[PDB]
């Protein structure tokens, strides 16, 4: 007693199987063709293309972006695919508990060893545009409550605001503010400084018209301890030390931490400017923006104009924090045409609230004809799925890729060589994952309503850049009874 | 090429496969002989003790409380067991984005119909207190930021007060009203108030010392709706009609939602009151309480002053917030002997920050020696995973209770018959359950860390109120390499 949807996905699983790890071929979509026209293009353009970008260097940067965005955080940066990691949210959240940023905080920070964290926001903004001018919106209402608070923690710069226009600029950059001080706020990063490991934060935002990153502040390492305002010395770290008990004294009244300092702060110094109209600060990431801004410019005087006119996303695009190859070029798609979402090891866990949001967004406002789920080979938060690291946030987000490997011992134990064997555990996740879309109650409520909407399994490796099918499904029930 | 910990699962599954539906045995754990004599105790006292419990009323209350009370919600309430749907967390809280609590809440107010949503907090929170006296407290530390916003927003009132006792009194009162402001805020509160459905969302708190209700505010219905200050009627609905990119017009400057006003009004009479000396209200809820708390002066005029006695809890128990019996009850503790956390169909989640929170809290920090997960026959949420309902937060969170069904159709299919089949899948469930908590970062450190640290699957029939034994793990690497 199955449901349409698992029969389909035991049909598929099948499909898979039948050939060999990383030799599946490319499929029908024209998905495939385009990224065949991109492969050609690029090896005519320059044959060591593949080979460079599959040998690229770590990445030094963590970049949480917006989901909407019409560029692509290394171009932005006038870097190499693949130099910066890459995390896209509804209007890039950095929420206190959310685990899917968490997961890919503690991975760049960590596993990575990340220099810079960088959050970006978008002048023009769907996600906060929609917490200003929409209610009654559902599931993702409850992920722009976080903008709204921001709204109201900064009513006092808001309601100075002329227009609707300049208050949308104004909440876009006191938003990013607010991530900037959420990212170090995290035991992650508040642990990493405590260690007196290297990691600078800081807030930026652009408009696609002009491609200019403003700085919304840096800062580079500021204590967001206040237990010295409330434990004696003695009573210090006492609940680590298994005293829950221990008694809380008032040491001083009105105690900041040095976190709360630093973002007063940056906050005086974004709002005493116009909004939308932000200074670019005078750090390497602007001076390499701006080099990058004036070689585009160069080859087309209208480069941003136009980018600025692309029409709606019509995919939904779901990868993995990796990232080397952006989805729009994978695709052969110009920069805006595709609604992204990225995450460690590409994972759409059924009840993650940051996977659902995007892709309500995108399947239910949006109207998306596609959502694709892309893993690549070799991805390091599949290998890293399989090491034996403790790392409070993103070992226990990783225990999902644990239970694809568990579930799948049938086809993994033919394969013993380390490297097929975590190609096919990748392979299988995206089908795994693609499961999970399908069975969302957002894409069961759009197929059920008659919407076009086609789920698309895919996978690559940077070697070659050619994406190949892990099955596609246009509509299954998944009801049992 | 299977851990450990996989192994022993496979071990745990075949001794349950081994017992019918819903007749497993009590296992060895003196909880079992605990919860037998209480069982006995029970029936001595009243012969229709079980026949009662098993044939209560719906809950008309949902209960958002935290995780070390030291009293069961419907005793507060004076209620019978059931009465009462509760969701437990560190802290109380109602984080906007957190599944868990979005899950629970949809499920009491959409499949439940539920009149009265409660949000409690108690004096002394061991949750509240780590916020302000504790850090470097790892992950955690990341869902306790939340409590820091509330010290944040509020500083103006808590810089005023006295002393530390004063001022923790007063964080975990504003803490209880935020929550109340996030409840009304949701999308599920939003909707059901705009479809006129009758749903009360009330603040309250209590000290241990005397239980007594004090009131914290309610609120009846009050839109957060903003977006008619930005969007002109013509404009209005756009995004929900694919137009993400209709104008932000500022039709006024500084408009506040109804709800800000009443939160407003609630937290003005808050704050006047002195810290932990808030008066009751005249709602049913507080004249209830108050029978409850002469009753129990009656029968023991300490009884209170011992309950706010009772020893760090040894054992965290993870319920189903159907919770027909107190988990103290149960096993026959005192109140307040059991670190408790409710969710929806006893999810034990591998990403799920509200799980993870309680369960490095008490692993961790309180050191507790076991971790009982359980489930319970006709588990309604379990109910609700099989049908065709397409509710945003509550059915994708039950999309993990899918899985098990689909990865154990070789014993599920042996039951044709409607209940034993749901009462089979609640089993495995909770094997499943104990399987993550045991592949949990936290659980795997204190095992090889050398501490105590026992993991017990149990399941019971409210008919009978006897626990039943799902397996127990001791210790159980779950590397694979
Ligand atoms: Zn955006
Ligand atoms: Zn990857
Ligand atoms: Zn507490
Ligand atoms: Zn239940």
């Amino acid at each position: 007693v199955m449901s349409d949807l698992e029969k389909k996905f035991i049909e598929l699983e099948a499909k898979l199987v039948a050939q060999p790890a990383g030799q599946a071929m490319p499929g029908k979509s024209n998905i495939f063709a385009n990224n065949e026209a991109w492969r050609q293009e690029m090896l005519k353009q320059d044959p060591e293309f593949f080979n460079r970008l599959a040998n690229g260097q770590s990445p030094e940067y963590l970049w949480i972006g917006c989901a909407d965005s019409r560029v692509p955080a290394n171009q932005l940066l006038d870097l190499p695919a693949g130099e910066v990691f890459v995390h896209r949210n509804i209007a890039n959240q950095c929420i206190h508990s959310d685990i899917s940023f968490l997961s890919v905080l503690q991975y760049a920070v960590q596993y990575l060893k990340v220099k810079h964290i960088l959050v970006c926001g978008h002048y023009g903004c769907g996600g906060a545009k929609a917490a200003l001018g929409d209610s009654r919106l559902g599931l993702i209402d409850n992920w722009l409550r976080h903008i709204r608070d921001v709204r109201r923690m900064n009513a006092k710069y808001l309601d100075k605001c002329k227009d609707g226009d300049e208050e949308l600029n104004r909440l876009i950059e006191l938003n990013v503010l607010e991530q900037v001080h959420n990212v170090c706020a995290t035991s992650i990063v508040q642990d990493a400084w405590d260690a007196g490991q290297e990691l600078t934060v800081q807030g930026v935002v652009y408009g696609v018209g002009d491609g200019k990153l403003r700085d919304l502040g840096v800062v580079v390492n500021s204590s967001d301890d206040i237990s010295k305002f409330y434990r004696t010395k003695s009573d210090s770290g006492a609940l680590k030390a298994g005293n829950p008990n221990a008694p809380l004294v008032q040491v001083t009244k009105g105690g900041e931490s040095e976190l709360d300092s630093t973002m007063e702060k940056l906050t005086a110094e974004l709002v005493q400017q116009t909004p939308g109209k932000l200074k670019e600060g005078a750090n390497r990431v602007f001076v390499n923006n701006e080099n990058w801004r004036q070689k585009m410019l160069k080859q087309d005087p209208q480069f941003f104009s136009n980018l600025a006119h692309t029409q709606t996303p019509e995919i939904l695009w779901i990868g993995c924090a990796d990232s080397r190859v952006p989805a729009n070029q994978i695709i052969n798609l110009p920069a805006g045409e595709v609604f992204v979402h990225r995450n460690i090891a590409n994972q759409c866990i059924h009840s993650d609230m940051s996977f659902l949001s995007v892709l309500q967004y995108a399947v239910q406002y949006l109207k998306v004809k596609r959502v694709v789920v892309c893993g690549h080979y070799a991805c390091g938060g599949c290998a890293a799925a399989l090491g034996d690291s403790r790392l409070g946030l993103i070992d226990n987000w990783l225990r999902h890729i644990r239970d694809v490997r568990r579930h799948n011992q049938a086809e993994l134990s033919r394969i013993t060589d380390p490297k097929d064997s975590l190609n096919r555990l990748i392979e299988i996740n995206v089908l795994e994952q693609m499961h999970n879309v399908c069975a969302t109650s957002i894409v069961q409520d759009a197929w059920d309503a008659g919407q076009e909407l086609e789920v698309q399994g895919v996978v690559y490796g940077v070697g070659d850049g050619k994406l190949r099918d892990m099955g596609v499904v246009a509509k299954a029930n998944d009801d049992i009874g």
